[PDB]
């Protein structure tokens, strides 16, 4: 493994995040005071049948040297479940691939959540047409990270310092 960390988004630079939604639901994103400097506020309104998400498509799919993904999250002031997602690259030249999820719940205080890659679970509610269907998370072949819906409720949260974590020392 690599030793240390590799920052994906501290939210001090290029706005890397797009939004998507369907069937009633909405999400919008903006820059605000984050955990250090600036972070990204996420506002959503869930629907029963609908969906919402914010997405970064990474310029590098090769994550196999690292052990965890980490980020700082906080709710803006009621508590509601969301999902953080890793998606592999498509096998058919279009769209994304196999979706890997971890549930989290922002609260009134800042929390650093560090998820081992081996604690992600394969998404059970949806897979895209482009998936490898391997049942494995292939860390040499990552397309995109997301924050996205878990339910039909509404909420607000702020994220900051999204990074990869390696080993402690050589
Ligand atoms: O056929 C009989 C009856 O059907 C009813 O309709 C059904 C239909 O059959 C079901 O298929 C449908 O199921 C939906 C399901 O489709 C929906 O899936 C979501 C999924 O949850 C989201 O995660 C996914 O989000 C993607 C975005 O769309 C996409 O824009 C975004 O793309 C990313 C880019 O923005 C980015 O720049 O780059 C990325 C990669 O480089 C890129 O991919 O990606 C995200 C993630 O992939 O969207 C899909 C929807 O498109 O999930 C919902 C929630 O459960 C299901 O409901 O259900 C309908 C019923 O509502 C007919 O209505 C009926 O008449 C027929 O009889
Ligand atoms: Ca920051
Ligand atoms: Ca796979």
């Amino acid at each position: 493994s690599a030793v240390g960390e590799k920052m994906l988004d501290d939210f001090e630079g290029v706005l890397n995040w797009g939004s998507y939604s369907g069937e009633g639901a909405k999400v919008s994103t903006k820059i605000v005071s984050g955990k250090t400097g600036n972070g990204m506020e996420v506002s959503y309104t869930g629907t029963t049948d609908g969906y919402w998400g914010t997405v970064y498509s990474l310029p590098d799919g090769d994550w196999s040297k690292w052990l965890k993904i980490s980020f700082d999250i906080k709710s803006v002031g009621s508590a509601n479940e969301i999902r953080f997602m890793i998606a592999e690259k498509s096998i058919n030249g279009v769209g994304d691939g196999e979706h890997w999820v971890y549930s989290i719940t922002p609260d009134s205080s800042w929390k650093t959540i560090e998820i081992p890659f081996s604690s992600f679970r394969r998404r059970l509610d949806y897979q895209p047409p482009g998936q490898d269907m391997s049942g494995t998370l292939d860390l040499d072949n990552i397309d995109s990270i997301h924050f996205m819906y878990a339910n039909n409720k509404s909420g607000k949260f702020v994220v900051d310092n999204i990074k990869l974590i390696g080993a402690l020392e050589h």
